[PDB]
């Protein structure tokens, strides 16, 4: 389970969206190397320029590329669900604004780690932060708390993101997460813990689509040996 996981391996992102009825879709590949914790990818916006702003998608757009430590390798579920994966199904809700619903299958397919996605917006203010574009091109560090789920065979989570509003304040995105295995294989359910993730955004000079660039960082801990 963990072994797929040793060396680098492409990733593909797919996702398809419907916000306010605006609908749209994003693609990314790139690479993950779950021994130092680090994606790296390239998203692209397929359906012309994406109607929310790039940092919001972020959280949506595969936590089995997280660096467990030796001495909790026993509370990885991302890993042990592969490879047929799992199934992750998330509520956002914007502070004072619209809610996403997110479900998305993150499998193996070959040599490729794929996260499946469909997305849907609603209720979201027309010249709020998301739909008026006043989010920062950038993305905050957070603590993901996650804990078993012991009847459904998986894991939950829950996390504030703080998105940086371009007047200097903060937006908040509140993100409820369940988790549950693809197949009825055995998985490994966690003790309490969290994930601890930082992210950089940038931009391709070269790309003319609309698109984010995406580092990632992802260490667990909160589990002392």
């Amino acid at each position: 389970g963990e072994e797929l996981f040793t060396g680098v391996v492409p990733i593909l992102v797919e996702l398809d969206g419907d916000v306010n009825g605006h609908k749209f879709s994003v693609r990314g590949e790139g690479e993950g190397d779950a021994t130092n914790g680090k994606l790296t990818l390239k998203f692209i916006c397929t359906t012309g320029k994406l109607p929310v702003p790039w940092p919001t998608l972020v959280t949506t757009l595969v936590q089995c590329f997280s660096r467990y430590p030796d001495h909790m390798k026993r509370h990885d579920f991302f890993k042990s669900a592969m490879p047929e994966g799992y199934v992750q199904e998330r509520t956002i809700s914007f502070k004072d604004d619209g809610t996403y619903k997110t479900r998305a299958e993150v499998k193996f397919e070959g040599d490729t780690l794929v996260n499946r996605i469909e997305l849907k917006g609603i209720d979201f203010k027309e010249f709020g932060n998301i739909l008026g574009h006043k989010l920062e091109y950038n993305f905050n560090s957070h603590f993901v708390y996650i804990t078993a789920d012991k009847q459904k065979n998986g894991i939950k989570a829950n996390f504030k993101i703080r998105h940086n509003v371009e007047d200097g304040s903060v937006q908040l995105a509140d993100h409820y997460q369940q988790n549950t295995p693809i197949g009825d294989g055995p998985v490994l359910l966690p003790d309490n813990h969290y994930l601890s993730t930082q992210s950089v955004l940038s931009k391709d000079p070269n790309e003319k689509r609309d698109h984010m660039v995406l580092l990632e960082f992802v260490t667990a801990a909160g589990i002392t040996h």
